[PDB]
């Protein structure tokens, strides 16, 4: 769960890099 939880973060974290 916390590796997909991480998982489910890490293109949304990425989406937010992009975006700044």
């Amino acid at each position: 769960i916390i590796n997909v939880l991480t998982s489910i973060v890490t293109p949304i974290k990425n989406q937010l890099d992009k975006y700044q």
